[PDB]
């Protein structure tokens, strides 16, 4: 035959999990433990913490 | 013609949300802070709160 068929089917997604290539580890300042820690707690917490 | 066609059709819902007419603010006393909050947090807090 003369004609032939084009590929279009479903083009499925590509999911396929890749791993993380930008990311950081941080230390977390007083600044978030005091607007996130009750009084209650944060002020027994050691300076070590 | 002699007849006529009535409106009936679906009678959308008429949700079109409306302001508030009734409501008040109030001042929570120790009743309910006394319940809700831990005593750790509690008595920390000063008489002034």
């Amino acid at each position: 035959t003369g004609v032939a068929p084009p590929p279009p089917g479903w083009t499925p997604p590509d999911r396929t999990p890749r791993a993380i290539t930008v990311r950081r580890l941080i230390e977390a300042p007083y600044r978030e433990l005091a607007g996130v820690i009750d009084p209650a707690n944060l002020q027994l917490l050691d300076v070590s913490a």
